[PDB]
């Protein structure tokens, strides 16, 4: 009933937009679920960069980094988009630091810097998903390449679904150990480019952790969140989007109306 209905409103939400919107949400609590092309491929974009951030921690919690190593980079031509990395070119930042301005502000500098030292590429991104379950999950390319999200190209994408699952295991579950989990889901809350996506679907007094996503082409954008509603067990809200044209522009009205129809399904 509710899945169903829900799927016709997905269903004209993506007509209305002339693209394709994949879906998957988990009311952790009840454990309901609604999906809506949850197996479908779409680009990743820098939504990835949520989990980047959590194999860094992962690495810091195994011993094998120290979040407060300083990572210099005094001589590197930084990446397009990377208002944070820019701005310390000069002093270099903390390991902890960098993986943080991955994530909350998707710097592309930070990525490519963090996947080169210290994660094994976009092939050892794609090892440390494999190690939380997940198998859909795909880095292929570095930044900004990974974000081109030409139709049919399954380099650089997930499912809703998958992105949801590891989603799940990271910020809820026990892939990090209490201390560090702690730190992930801080990072998640202060993200910063998320204001018109999941968040604008929410009440105002829920709590939310995201990370967004934005290949500029192909109408391609996308939001994973973590919501903490007040009373209740958190929810996990996927939401991935293409459109037809290399010109389109991504919408971000559609993947917050799309969080608010997937929230109801659960709700
Ligand atoms: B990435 O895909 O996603 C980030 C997502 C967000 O909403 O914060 C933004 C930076 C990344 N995308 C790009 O680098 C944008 C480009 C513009 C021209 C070529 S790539």
């Amino acid at each position: 009933n509710k899945s169903d209905a829900a799927a016709k409103q997905i269903k004209k939400l993506e007509e209305d937009f002339d693209g394709r919107i994949g879906v998957f949400a988990i009311d952790t609590g009840s454990g309901n679920t609604f999906g809506y092309r949850s197996d479908e491929r779409f680009p990743l974009c820098s939504s990835f960069k949520g989990f980047l951030a959590a194999a860094v921690l992962e690495r810091v919690q195994q011993k094998k980094l120290d979040i407060n190593q300083k990572v210099k980079y005094e001589s590197r031509d930084l990446e397009y988009h990377s208002p944070i990395t820019t701005k310390y070119k000069g002093s270099g930042m903390t390991l902890g630091d960098m993986a943080s301005a991955a994530l909350q502000y998707s710097d592309n500098g930070a990525t490519n810097i963090i996947m080169e030292r210290f994660l094994g590429g976009p092939e050892g991104m794609t090892k440390f998903m494999r190690s939380i379950g997940d198998n859909e999950f795909r880095l292929d390319r570095w930044e900004l390449e990974l974000n081109t999200a030409i139709p049919g190209d399954k380099r650089d994408t997930s499912t809703p679904k998958a992105v949801a699952n590891s989603l799940n295991k990271l910020a809820l579950g026990n892939v990090l150990n209490a201390k560090v989990k702690a730190i992930y889901q801080n990072w998640l809350k202060g993200n910063t480019t998320g204001d018109a996506r999941i968040r604008a679907s929410v009440p105002a007094d829920w709590v939310v952790g995201d990370k967004t996503g934005s290949c500029g082409a192909y109408g391609t954008a996308n939001d994973y969140a973590v919501i903490w509603p007040k009373n209740r067990a958190p929810l996990i809200v996927s939401i991935y989007t293409t459109r037809k044209s290399k010109d389109d522009k991504h919408s971000d009205k559609t993947i917050a109306e799309a969080s608010r129809i997937a929230i109801q399904a659960i709700d």
